[PDB]
């Protein structure tokens, strides 16, 4: 899946 949930990716 592909989602902004940082840490750390937002």
């Amino acid at each position: 899946g592909f989602r902004s949930a940082c840490p750390p990716f937002c």
